[PDB]
């Protein structure tokens, strides 16, 4: 039984992880995405 | 008489404590599986 308990807990927070992990780089790119949106410097013509 | 006595004892000293040492050593190692079972680390992630 212990072992039943020891296997599930390891695949759950494997799995939990390794989701939130990617998730996590997923939102984190988005927003750069995001920044780089509004952070254009193309403006920067208008000195010419 | 006294070499029947004798040999009993021996032979009733020898498996009685081989047999006390193999439960023994048995009931140890199975206190450490439990040990181990409760002693998981891989919570450790929540600092990542």
């Amino acid at each position: 039984r212990n072992l039943a308990a020891l296997e599930a807990k390891i695949s759950e927070a494997k799995t939990k992880k390794n989701m939130l992990q990617a998730r996590a780089k997923a939102a984190k790119a988005n927003a750069e995405l995001q920044q780089t949106l509004g952070g254009l410097g193309t403006s920067s013509a208008t000195s010419a």
